[PDB]
């Protein structure tokens, strides 16, 4: 008796497939952590020591990217005891999410790059995938070896610079400064092989995306390495976020944001307005303060509503999430459902309700309940 | 025979309350330095071990808060000869002061923040209320921390920032350095649980409050948390503050200051001018140098006036020295008469003399004269 | 109808008081969270709008202060996994812990003393007592300031530096590092107010406690400002513990190690060896890699249990001379004019209540007011 | 027709394996890059889309690990002539290594930890595997983020730091700057999960191992986190490397230093010594002055050939004993689950074909994969 255990294959017999593409009914198999294969009728013995799953009935989709969230804790903006605590393991495989973007926002005094950069991979360690920013709301950037362009170009799990503009807790940076910034990550990105994005966070100033403007008119960044977060928060910045998206650039859309525009309804409205869902992204604020503290059910739940509420169809709904967050980022093996690409899928009911989750391969959730635990999960 | 003398319950009896809103003949019951009870004919005999003060005949208010002095010494603008010396404990008792914000001024060469702050804190163990602003007329700012705001967000006694415009005396800031210095308080205060305020001390340039426009123009930084002093200096200065104070700023007056604009005069035309009575302090510049020292009296000097020849009721009189200062600072427990506030009361006479003065429930004056000295007073 | 509701007055009655020491049935009145009369038959109606707690039957004692602890996390080790997660409110005063002392330990890279110092305040805030060591296992210190001396006299939380020697975790410090670290953490004591202390957290080397007696002949530094702790992780570690004890020296023993000596038996053999418990304290070292709060307890059961030891006595490691050491001024006794930091027990001592600075947090044996965002 | 080529399934068979140890006859299936079944006749057909490699009659074995390469250049002793040009892939990968850990020497003033750095993920972009120590012969360590503790725990392909001792080039450093340094790494190297090692080039001084001992007596470091490296280049230091690996220390000959202890004859002295091949690893020191990775492959044909080696073990001190002191998961062994880093030679021990993570990259002695620039 000869062992192939090592390879870990399993194969995904029967479900509609949505690639987030409508693939119909569909088999994937599975080995080493990467899909292998997928096609109608793959031979449940095509391969040795094969773990088979029935999922005839079922919806098998790619898993959700979720590009903002506060993994090592946030909040503080009202005294100390308002600093929320690290996020676990748990809470974002049962929500559907097997790659994250972990940053800093208003605190950067007690929370520290180096602190969110040990998080990072303790997650990679523990079975998703993560990556991170650098930089927090403050201007000038508090960075990992003192510049923004050695951080994303050195430090591997950094792939990009967060701020904040238009809001009473920015540091009040000229143009000049958010250039800079943008620049060195734009450079730094292209030595170390990331996206080199700038994430802005927006909050409720009048001026809106001015700041934004002013810097492209200041510099040679690329309109494509700009994003614009919390876009739905006002009227009047989500309006203008529609034409910047008109122009060439993506927006992304808070899923813990209901009003003034909802998240399903900002993504509706962009469809609307002729906008590519490729330059529409859709990410949770998880783990911010809200006192309580952001979850992670508002990512699935927006896809629900979206289908349920609005006619999209599941493939149009999933792709804020998967591919055009892959896409912007330039994830590579994520984001999409091809040979080649990681197994980080999704297992769930015709309703929408998640079942089980992978990542990378690894069976994370069954029954709609976390089956691998972060380390110190009780 | 039951000891119940660590409470220190004291009752102050029958007084025509001003809490600063008059309340009356109320008795005041005061326990662990905190106000315990507010009312008309409180039981002499309602708690054990009960000193009980008899102020018929006489008025009880709230302790003033006065927000700019030079607690460790100033002046040094004609050279070292007129550095003048600290502030001694009894000087502000005997003033009717209960509560102190120490700053710097022209120098912050000779004079640091960490001076500062070891006098601030010998002020609160010596039995007053103390708390102190970093930076100084120098912009950029000198601090503790290397930060604006890591020293509001991590130093205790650090409330806010100060700074000079608009004076032969500044540093020449632009708006740049302006803005981000304010907006660092602003965050350093949400961070730390403190006002996150920037005080603006004016000079008289032709300029005026221009500066203060301009970095409204340039920051997200709330109107409420600016503070232009001296603004009785000029006249078209003071002009500007009462719009400054109609569009929702608070102007600080100096009390030192008699010409152009006496202080009584001063606070008269905001009411008339309409402002309400919240959004105008009155501050001492106290031991900033004057060669004499500027002195703490022009603090109850401009109340009498204000009663005397003014028409002011006494609760009106009153708020810029009390409800107004806490109400801007935040300063909780402060500035008014309520159960639960801290025992921080003035004692005078019909005519608005002072006779005693409680900090903390604590006796520090009696018949106008201070029975609880500095440690090095003689 | 007057109010007087704001001094939030509250009549403990009938308990047998350990305050810690021992003074029979004994009432307890308390007022804006100070103690404010301890005596016995105090009048129910001696105050207005008063809270009369009938804890006849019960015992009374001082709260537990706990001065090793990994509040934000510790762990790191291993690995990133192994980081361990910050400490809840609850499960601090559901063990009798009413005032701590954090620090951090080998991990100075992930984790930062400013973080340490607002956890420090969120606590405060939330309803108990604490304060913070600067530095942590790395000599030269990581500071706040960027000076020992500095972040001692200046920040309010910090009373002293922690560091770490004779462990294969430490940085090989020399004894100059060593000496001007304590001096440094001593004269800032000095001009902020604080204890100023230097916390060693000892290793297994068989160099044990030789750093210290090379740093004590390299330098002026009061011998009473010195704590090794974890003194009861090996033999020779101990025994050369009970020694320094003898010299003048206050030793600390760690709760959450069993063996090879235990923290009752270590407690035991110091006393036995002629050393006062004013120079004995016992701390958790809670939260590092997850150690938890109920050790203290038990050891407490333990020294009564099977040691001889009379309640006050057990108490007094974890109360007065913890106090007395870090000169914690208003805790660690029932005194008037102390903060009202009280555990209410079983007779078999059992925790039921627990006040802090005069407000109910535990009740029924669990915790009735929680951290913030407490799940 | 379904499409499995995704998964790269490759079945290598017939072939004599030493895993290191002797395996007699086996198979070895691959996929994704990883090993994952060995045994003897595998199906042809076992899986899907599956290259068959016949290998009857020929020796199959774990690709080398060389730890001590100047990938970026070294040289410039000698003035800035003598500075060597960066290595390229295929002469590493003709010279059967397939893992490599990069370091910097003499130069640390025209030669950057963040330029090695750059080169080592250019090689793992380009097919192999490797790592980096920071630091380079000057002490104090000239580091990327301004601390060797920092530098080990957070930059990911940082193991441990490199240093110079008794030699006429070091930085004259002392006990205490020694000591330190080898503390950071150890404790970067917790947090990081890395071995967190320090590597001491050893000159010709008569000191010789003197200072490592020194070390020992000053700090806490374990013994199996010091590696002293040319132990070969001269007789008394061969001699003092042997006792301290009777101490429990690993020891690293060069390859590339002939006289006065060839590498075949030190590593066959090692084990007449009582050492076990687990303490002894061999490196080539490749790229320094050009120094080339021929005398790895040398060494071991030469202790089979002349020293009653068998294969299984000559191939230890390149391989499982390497792995094993720099921790390097997945490497040095083939086992199911290991990285596919094989080498295919003829009996007579010559390079055939090289597989890195699967992919082959030298075909009949050539590499038939280069460096991006190579020419
Ligand atoms: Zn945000
Ligand atoms: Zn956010
Ligand atoms: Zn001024
Ligand atoms: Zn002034
Ligand atoms: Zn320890
Ligand atoms: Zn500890
Ligand atoms: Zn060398
Ligand atoms: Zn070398």
């Amino acid at each position: 008796m000869i062992d192939y255990t090592a390879a870990g294959f399993t194969l995904l017999q029967g479900a509609h497939l949505y690639a987030p593409e409508d693939r119909g009914i569909c088999d994937v198999l599975v080995a080493n952590g990467k899909i292998i294969a997928v096609a109608s009728n793959i031979p449940s013995d095509i391969v040795p020591n094969c773990t088979v799953v029935d999922l005839s009935g079922q919806i098998l989709c790619p898993g959700f990217i979720d590009q903002h969230v506060h993994l090592i804790g946030g909040g503080g903006q009202a005294g100390p005891t308002t600093r929320t605590p690290e996020v676990a393991l748990s809470r974002l495989t049962e929500a559907g999410v097997t790659s994250v973007v972990g940053l800093l926002g208003t605190d950067s005094i007690s929370r520290h790059p180096e602190s969110l950069l040990a998080k990072t991979r303790a997650l990679n360690e523990e079975g998703i995938s993560a990556w991170m920013l650098t930089g927090a709301y403050h201007v000038p950037s508090r960075t990992i070896t003192g510049s923004v362009e050695k951080d994303v170009a050195i430090i591997d799990r950094v792939i990009g610079v967060k701020c904040a503009i238009s809001d009473h807790r920015s540091a009040a940076p000229d143009v000049y400064h958010l250039a800079n910034m943008a620049a060195e990550s734009r450079v730094g990105g292209l030595l170390g092989g990331k996206p080199g994005v700038t994430v802005f966070h927006m909050g409720d100033s009048k001026k809106a995306l001015q700041p934004i403007y002013d810097l492209l008119e200041n510099c040679d960044v690329p309109i494509s390495k700009l994003l614009p977060t919390h876009v739905n928060r006002n009227v009047p910045l989500f309006e203008q976020a529609l034409e910047f998206a008109r122009k060439g650039g993506t927006i992304d859309i808070t899923s813990s944001i209901d009003e003034p525009v909802a998240p399903a309804e900002g993504i509706a409205r962009a469809v609307q307005a002729g906008i590519p869902l490729a330059r529409v992204t859709l990410s949770s604020d998880g783990n911010g303060s809200q006192i309580g503290v952001a979850g992670f059910e508002t990512l699935l739940e927006t896809v629900q509503v979206l289908v349920k509420d609005y006619d999209f169809s599941i493939s149009d709904a999933l792709r804020p999430l998967t591919s055009s967050v892959a896409g912007f980022l330039n994830l590579t093996g994520k984001g999409e459902i091809l040979p080649g690409n990681d197994a980080d899928l999704l297992v769930m009911t015709p309703e929408l309700r998640i079942e089980q989750v992978y990542a990378r391969g690894k069976l994370m959730v069954k029954d709609g309940k976390a089956c691998v635990k972060g380390t110190f999960e009780t």
